[PDB]
């Protein structure tokens, strides 16, 4: 459907309509070129209009993961790579410098195209740029951006998992260990990533997955249910009590809490050896 | 020093220590086998202990993207693939069925190993399972997992972006359009994933990127600043006013607001044609 330009680390997809000199539209927050298509129809008699899906969005696809440092708020990897994508797109489509319009965060991509690859720019428009770096009050706006990201991404996660743990009657030691911040700032970014992945891709999917009581009954002789000695009253123990009630499969108590295997490894092992050694 | 097993779609990494019959530990929310290493030390004289990084975590790596459907909350792709990984690992390390212990969400993986690959299971233990599907009050626990995810992913973003838009004095028409819930359930999932990505990886990095006014004065003759006529008073217009004040680069007014190119594509095009056609 869309056109493709294969670049280092990505397949860049774009829409193309019209005839005449090339005019590249760079999208803002939505990331995709489809938002420009009604506009392109109005221009297609005068320009070859090109509307880009920036490489992290839409029908574009990465061919290798983002660098770990891209999560750093001062990383320049993505904005420069987006600008290089536009410059390479222009060079692929035109032997002459081209017309470029970016809007909002796409206007910032456009500014980096002019800075890094001026040779591809005939004319350029910055539609409502939100860049703050050169403003006299840059700090105020930078701090507002930093704080809203921190509120939505970090604060929301921290507060939600605390109250969720309490509603499930998770023991304090488990709540602390499952939430404990990594000792390194490289580890804390991974940890956020891992926890958000688990929330979006694991908790709902796994806890409501296709296991029935009859699955337990059929292999009852193979199964041990384990409840921690330090996590009594918590929701997972009620799950085991229900399995036991309906199947007769024994519950064995084992030292520690939800994370008892690392809290009390000697005692945890002693029970496993009684079971299976 | 971790071991590796190449499987469909992933390189599965795992710790291996000890001697004796194979005992595989499946981690829960942390996703990684290292949390079992102190326990492994206590068991290594009786078992070949195998502590897995499940394929989406730790030193494991995917070799092809997750299916687009994995973000759906009723997807079963990941749990079934995790169970298949454990069964394939078991077969690679042992000709006999093996001992398996999973904890928390990893106990759910263990349950699916027993259900779909009982032939690899000698004995199995479910440590503090949080699965709710077969519970008499499953709806209660399921809707609560769904709610905690919705609160952290969706509502925190909704509420934050609303306040953010008031700090930036974004026009109501643009606020509504940039936040409008998509018309399909899957479109809403993609929409919030895209905004979360933009918040972590774009807003801070791009708006405080290294652009100076000197970068514009070098090519002042090629640059047009565009202000929407329906977005007066908003922060991006102030950015354009500062650029124009300091550099003399012209501001051209254009129909619509921050999203004017799709709000009023005919009027937007008319101005571009005046500029450049
Ligand atoms: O704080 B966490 O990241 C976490 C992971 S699993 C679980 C279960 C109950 C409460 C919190 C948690
Ligand atoms: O609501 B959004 O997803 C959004 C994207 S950019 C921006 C700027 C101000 C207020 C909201 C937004
Ligand atoms: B355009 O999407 C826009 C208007 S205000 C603001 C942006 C983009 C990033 C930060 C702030
Ligand atoms: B084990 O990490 C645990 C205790 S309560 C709960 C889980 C996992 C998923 C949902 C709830
Ligand atoms: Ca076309
Ligand atoms: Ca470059
Ligand atoms: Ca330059």
């Amino acid at each position: 459907g869309m056109e493709t330009l294969e670049l280092q680390g990505a397949k860049l997809r774009y829409h193309q309509v019209g005839q005449g000199p090339v005019l590249i539209f760079i999208p803002g927050a939505n990331g995709t070129g489809d938002i420009f298509l009604p506009l392109a129809e109005q221009l297609k008699d005068h320009f070859t209009v090109v509307a880009v899906d920036r490489r992290d969005y839409g029908e574009s696809e990465l061919t290798e993961p983002l660098p770990d440092s891209a999560s750093n708020p001062d990383s320049d990897y993505r904005v420069k790579r987006d600008a290089q994508d536009i410059a390479e797109l222009a060079k692929s489509l035109s032997d002459e410098p081209v017309y470029i319009l970016g809007s909002s965060s796409g206007s910032i991509v456009a500014m980096h195209v002019l800075k890094d690859y001026p040779e591809v720019v005939k004319k350029i428009a910055f539609h409502e740029p939100p860049i703050n770096t050169f403003l006299p009050d840059s700090t105020y706006w930078k701090d507002k951006n930093d704080d809203i990201v921190h509120q939505i991404l970090t604060e929301g996660l921290e507060k939600g998992m605390k109250t969720f743990g309490e509603t499930l009657n998770i023991a304090p030691i488990d709540a602390k260990m499952m939430s404990q911040p990594a000792d390194t700032e490289e580890g804390r970014i991974e940890q956020y990533k891992r926890t958000m992945f688990w929330l979006e891709f694991e908790i709902r999917q796994y806890t409501h997955s296709n296991i029935t009581l009859d699955d337990f009954t059929k292999y009852s002789d193979k199964i041990t249910l384990l409840n921690g000695t330090d996590s009594r009253g918590s929701f997972p123990q009620d799950v085991n009590f229900y399995i036991n009630k309906e199947t007769g499969i024994p519950i064995v108590d084992i030292p520690g809490g939800h994370l008892g295997y690392i809290q009390k490894p000697e005692g945890f092992a002693d029970v496993l050896l009684n079971m299976w050694g």
